[PDB]
């Protein structure tokens, strides 16, 4: 598996591409790679992102 | 700039089954429109149609009864 | 932070699609090698292990 | 094919302190040749020479005297 440990820590602005790489054998959680401007790749965790765009919202 | 638009066709009949790998590139100097790049299991790459997916999973499914 | 948590040497050049190197950095501090895979899976790739298994082949 | 080609220009002038990162992409079904993408630390997206890339780091250095 890519990613290990996921950060909810990233700006919309700061990725210029999001990779969804689909659990298997390998790995059994979806791996959500956004590549950044600067071409650092990141990887993201969805939950907590949604879960923050609907606090930030009151949802 | 350097770059152009990786995607020349794109697909709007794809099972998810099929599919291994989304990217989602983004608009850009490279391309004036976002790209979606699917990889398959077979290793087959094909981009999907952006505007029909967008149609299926957002405004058929939320927004049309 | 790190995209890489373990190094692989097993794998056939013709499974790879792609080889992307990210240099070393303040949120890394090693330089990573990931591998996209014919399928889309991405792995990282032990770059030694690679030649001296390469090397060993030919002696 | 359904892909093409990413890169229109190439460049042969880069600074190794500018690059960030370099993905090889290789050839197949979407470009008959391999391409060589540098991203700098802006955030630019430029292709390298792959064949002057080749040409000086193998031939130059290593069949040249």
């Amino acid at each position: 598996c890519l990613c290990v440990k996921t950060t909810s820590q990233v700006r919309p602005r700061h990725i210029t591409s999001l990779e969804v790489i689909k659990a298997g054998p390998h790995c059994p959680t979806a791996q959500l790679i956004a590549t950044l401007k600067n071409g650092r790749k990141i990887c993201l965790d969805l939950q907590a992102l949604l879960y923050k765009k609907i606090i930030k919202e009151h949802l």
